Parts: structure tokens; sequence; C-alpha cells
């Protein structure tokens, strides 16, 4: 809508207070005009009809419990935009400042979030397995990163290319969490998963096997569930990313860590320059090795750690 840019305040899902960019025109709307062609957050109103209604508020304060998921979807979309802009010089997911749109209160008791080809969508969870999913910065950045992937490499959501697609979303979700310094870790979804139970998460990058995901290629899932294991086999790549950044010894192979910034630059380059829609794990290794060579030279430590890390997870 057309109006005056202003700043509202509200409380997110975890009860923290934050300022959000709004637009005023009779009502205050969750429309942030400060970022690209805008960030827009919608109320799906417990239905499945998308996007629903652009979020309107009478007084520019967002402290109702019903408001909380909209506050975080709006705020964390902004943070994720800032990460791609400031760190990788990328303007929104398409590179040309496309409007970022999210809907919250999707369906009833819905324990997931997704990118639907055009926008992000967040369920409220059922209160036991999940609380509203936009509460996790790593979840929000995970979903938006699918948009970045679709516009760059175009990784198919199937089999190994699909597991690469998922891993890229976990990797950048985690790097965004670190960038925002929101109690960061190498776990996925810990902030919104099983509110009754502390210390768990949906997936682990530092140790995938903790929740039964493979941490080595010899352990890959080869069946048909989960589109050929796109959320399961991503563990193999997630462990590799973790090793490249943090270092460690895994199945007897030692890896010297090169840090998160370099992990990010290497994988952003592989994604936007060398990956293709049908890329498999072996090609991801080649892409990532070629990216580190481009950036740091063929005899650098950075190329060596990338090779070490893929060796460690059995990807040749
Ligand atoms: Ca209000
Ligand atoms: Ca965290
Ligand atoms: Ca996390
Ligand atoms: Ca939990
Ligand atoms: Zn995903």
């Amino acid at each position: 809508i057309t109006g005056t840019s202003t700043v509202g305040v509200g409380r997110g899902v975890l009860g923290d207070q934050k300022n959000i960019n709004t637009t005023y025109s009779t009502y205050y709307y969750l429309q942030d005009n400060t970022r690209g062609n805008g960030i827009f957050t919608y109320d799906a109103k417990y239905r499945t009809t998308l996007p629903g209604s652009l979020w309107a508020d009478a007084d520019n304060q967002f402290f109702a419990s019903y408001d909380a998921p909209a506050v975080d979807a709006h705020y964390y979309a902004g943070v994720t935009y800032d990460y791609y802009k400031n760190v990788h010089n990328r303007l929104s997911y398409d590179g040309n400042n496309a409007a970022i749109r999210s809907s919250v209160h999707y369906s009833q008791g819905y324990n997931n979030a997704f990118w639907n080809g055009s926008q992000m969508v967040y369920g409220d969870g059922d209160g036991q397995t999940f609380i509203p999913l936009s509460g996790g910065i790593d979840v929000v950045a995970h979903e938006l990163t699918h948009a970045v992937t679709d516009y760059t490499a175009g990784l198919i959501y199937q089999n190994e290319s699909g597991a690469i697609n998922e891993a890229i979303s976990d990797i950048f979700g985690t790097l965004v969490e670190f960038y925002a310094n929101k109690n960061p870790d190498w776990e996925i979804g810990e902030d919104v998963y099983t509110p009754g139970i502390s210390g768990d998460s949906l997936r682990s990058m530092s140790d995938p096997a903790k929740y039964g995901d493979p941490d080595h290629y010899s352990k890959r899932y080869t069946g048909t569930q989960d589109n050929g294991g796109v959320h399961i086999n991503s563990g193999i790549i997630n462990k590799a990313a973790y090793l490249i950044s943090q270092g460690g010894t895994h199945y007897g192979v030692s890896v010297v860590g090169i840090g998160r910034d370099k992990l990010g630059k290497i994988f952003y380059r592989a994604l936007t320059q060398y990956l293709t829609p049908t890329s498999n794990f072996s090609q991801l290794r080649a892409a990532a090795v070629q990216s580190a060579t481009d950036l740091y030279g063929s005899t650098s430590q950075e190329v060596a750690s990338v090779k070490q890390a893929f060796d460690a997870v059995g990807v040749k």
C-alpha cells in the first residue's frame, strides 16, 4: 500500500521486544519500505488460502500473543535481507530487490514452514512439537535461502541435488543466526522445537547422527521417503560445512577450520557460479574446491580444508 514509513514496536514469539518497520495509511501495516521493493507480512488467519491479508494494526504496537509470529517473520526477513546485502552483495533473493512476502497463522496446528515458489509461509505449530515457526531466525533464513537457491543454481528437490538444496538452506540459516548473534549454534530449529524439552533441535550440523541423520556418505539414505531423503542426507553436507568452518576429526580424518566467513564465501560462490539443477554430491565437492581455488589459490589452506572435509564425509 501507499503511505508513510514509520517504526513500530512489538514482542516476538519468545517474548523479546523489538522495533519493526511499518507503513502508515489509516492503519499501520507490516510493510517495510526500507529494504528493496519491500518486506510484506500477511495474516493467513488459520486458513490455507494464500497470502491472506496484509497485516494491519490500529496503533502500531504489536504486543498481543496473536501478533508475535508476524513480528518475528517481519523482523527476521529483514535481518536475512541485510545478511545477503551486506555480506554477499546480493539484493533480495532474485538479486534485483524483489519484494519479500511471508504469511503467518497458516492453517491450524501446522508444524512446518515453507517457501511455496513465491513466498514464505509459517505455521503456528501445535504447541507441543513446535511453537510458531517464525520464532527461529535459522528457520526464517533457511526458508528464504530456498528462494536464493531457486533463482541461482535451481537445485531440484530430489535425491542428492535435493539434499544439497536442503543443506545450503541449513548452512545459510546458521550463518544468518551467527550474523545476528541470536544465541548462535550449529543446530537447526532449537528455538521453536519442543518447547517442553530443552537442549534438543530438529537437526544438528555439528553431529547429525545425534538424531539419526547420516554423517558419512557410506550411510546415505537410498529409499524413496522424504523425496529420496532430502532432509536426511543433508546431514552429510551439513557435517562437511561444519568441519570446514570449525575443524575437527571425523572418522579419523582431521580438518583444520577456516571459519564461518570463508565457509560462507566459498559456498555462496559455488551456489551462484558452479552448481546446476542436477548437481550431485561429487559435483558439489568439485564446485566447492573450484570456488576456494578461485578465491584463495590452488595451494591455499582453504582449498586443503575443503578437500579434507569432503574426504572426512566420504564424498569424492
Ligand atoms: Ca496493536
Ligand atoms: Ca540458537
Ligand atoms: Ca540454530
Ligand atoms: Ca526443545
Ligand atoms: Zn528446506
